[PDB]
């Protein structure tokens, strides 16, 4: 599913991400924008053999099981395919574990390089929330 901007903002807020670990809703929408362009079916293969899945491009080395990342863990206790669903619950609940791991939203390199320190509120401006 390709979410609209405000549509994704509303779904993220419903699932608890607004100010989660202190990160305002706009940070999460900005991160989803540059990780997946709001596409739940986004995937990206990495040189280490792991794959990034879904609207927040969550990585199989630590967070989900895809059966093809040797040595990896599954800390969110989900198949990576669950991160591709039109329903973002699994992605959001796993993202919460990720952002709680110690480095905050720096776990998303796209957030660090393209969202951090910017006017991220702009990503939810105009939205009925
Ligand atoms: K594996
Ligand atoms: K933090």
């Amino acid at each position: 599913k390709v979410f609209g901007r405000c549509e994704l903002a509303a779904a993220m807020k419903r699932h608890g991400l607004d100010n989660y670990r202190g990160y305002s809703l706009g940070n999460w929408v900005c991160a989803a924008k540059f990780e997946s362009n709001f596409n739940t079916q986004a995937t990206n293969r990495n040189t280490d053999g792991s794959t990034d899945y879904g609207i927040l491009q969550i990585n199989s080395r630590w967070w989900c099981n895809d059966g093809r990342t040797p040595g990896s863990r599954n800390l969110c206790n989900i198949p990576c395919s669950a991160l591709l669903s039109s329903d973002i619950t699994a992605s959001v609940n796993c993202a919460k574990k990720i952002v709680s791991d110690g480095n905050g939203m720096n776990a998303w390199v796209a957030w660090r390089n393209r969202c951090k320190g910017t006017d991220v509120q702009a990503w939810i401006r105009g939205c009925r929330l």
